[PDB]
RNA sequence: AGAAA
RNA sequence: AGAAA
């Protein structure tokens, strides 16, 4: 459940965003309510934001919490608001996308070194397939292939076949079918490594 | 649906070969979470496992299986094998043609007697087409054919139209057109003996 | 656990 | 029941 620290902040944002809908007010009414919240209780109201169907608004804690110092790139979190994101919305679907590629950006925006490269390979596979998952699930294909393209391909995050078949069913059913045989090549791959050989 | 028992069997499977993806010790993490499960658990959970995508772990459950005192050859357990097996994948093809090894030669392995030859006599017609219509389904031509000839040609099954037209139709489309002509000469005696002659 | 083409 | 060239 929610700290009445967090319930209080989700109603200051709401009431305050109220009177003025536009986004720039927006913001700040954001870094208002939500500014020095302790990582749980922002976590939590960005959780309650996405539950209640404000959206934009979970969106701009998500930009209250970048600027924290406790924050970091995770999966999960981004497949919560891919989750949460409304269908049918052209505006939403590009959010995801941009959502994607911000991931991915912050991810690997400390990779400098020929020193074990590993931005990815520490990577928790089932939060990762849950964004993956979510993705397909909103239908965005593209989104999808940049992650696991990113994590999997190259930044060499191992994973298994659950996150491989989830991969090429859901390429295959959106249309991308050249990259659906690339997964199912990598599956492959795996298999080849994997599988009782003789 | 499954029973908590082999729910939790299944989670320890997984949780177990997350941490080291070798097969050594994936084999040895399936008997350390399946080993003493009842037949209908373990059954589940291999089932399950299938459903999941994990093949290679469903694999190594069937591994534990074999060894099960209540284990026997099934020609119903090895098509949700060669169903759920991954599509366009080397290593998957010979898995499936080695599994179907596997079954001719569990089943046959006990006869030695001049004694009423039944090891195909009394088979399963329904699950006997269910596995050579897989098999097909996923391109196994060869194992399609050893499985018809060992059982029907040999092993003495009697089947029906309905498992010679799959096969005939199988080895067609698949490129054995040799040993589609066997299958359509099989039929022709089966209706020579069944359709009514004047 | 990464809940159902 | 062995679900659709």
């Amino acid at each position: 459940s929610l700290s009445t620290e967090a319930i209080h902040a989700v109603q200051a944002l709401k009431r305050l965003t109220a009177a003025d809908r536009s986004p720039p007010a927006a913001t700040a009414a954001a870094s208002a309510a939500l500014g020095r919240l302790l990582r749980a209780d922002l976590l939590a109201a960005m959780a309650e934001l996405q539950r209640q169907g404000h959206w934009s608004l979970a969106l701009a804690a998500l930009h209250v919490a970048r600027a924290e110092p406790w924050y970091r790139p995770d999966p999960e979190l981004y497949a919560t608001f891919v989750s949460s994101s409304p269908s049918n919305d052209p505006a939403a679907a590009a959010a995801v996308d941009a959502l994607v590629e911000a991931f991915i950006e912050e991810k690997e925006r400390g990779a400098a070194g020929g020193s074990s490269e590993g931005v990815w390979v520490g990577e928790d596979v089932y939060k990762l397939t849950r964004l993956v998952r979510a993705l397909v699930a909103k239908g965005r294909a593209r989104a999808a292939w940049r992650v696991y393209e990113a994590a999997v391909r190259k930044g060499g995050c191992e994973v298994d076949e659950y996150m491989y078949r989830v991969m090429a069913k859901g390429m295959k059913r959106l249309g991308l079918d050249e990259e659906a045989a690339e997964v199912e090549a990598d599956l492959a791959d795996w298999e080849a490594r994997h599988l009782p050989d003789e």
